[PDB]
């Protein structure tokens, strides 16, 4: 099974794993993960190129703002691949300023 695998890196200690599923085109694509490091509070989180719709998250109390949306037909391929993509974590979402704080290219994980 084709999966993928993007991780964030910012400040220093800002993390952001995030697992793909792909077996094939027929199957699916749940995007999902986790952003460790920052405090709580919102940060819009998605990826850039690829929709770049993949809601907000919010931090714990112990700096870790789970992530988890919908699957889509892109199967992590095609002319809606997120593979190599471009994410990018707002400094508070809410507003709709604009600013890059964090980055992780998708990578596929097999």
């Amino acid at each position: 099974a084709t999966k993928a695998v993007a991780v964030l890196k910012g400040d220093g200690p800002v993390q952001g794993i995030i697992n793909f599923e792909q077996k094939e085109s027929n199957g699916p694509v749940k995007v999902w993960g986790s952003i460790k490091g920052l405090t709580e509070g919102l940060h819009g989180f998605w990826v850039h190129g690829a929709g770049g719709d993949l809601g907000n998250v919010t931090a714990d109390k112990d700096g870790v703002a789970d992530v988890s949306i919908e699957d889509s037909v892109i199967s992590l391929s095609g002319d809606h691949s997120i593979i190599g993509r471009t994410l990018v974590v707002h400094e508070k979402a809410g507003a709709g300023a604009g600013s890059r704080l964090a980055s992780g290219v998708i990578g596929i994980a097999q």
